[PDB]
């Protein structure tokens, strides 16, 4: 999470940063 999710983050535009996330 956070890392690999990064690829997804670029899309989320929050992932990694938030850290906590949720939805």
């Amino acid at each position: 999470n956070n890392f690999v999710h990064n690829c997804v983050n670029i899309t989320i535009k929050q992932h990694t940063v938030t850290t906590t996330t949720k939805g």
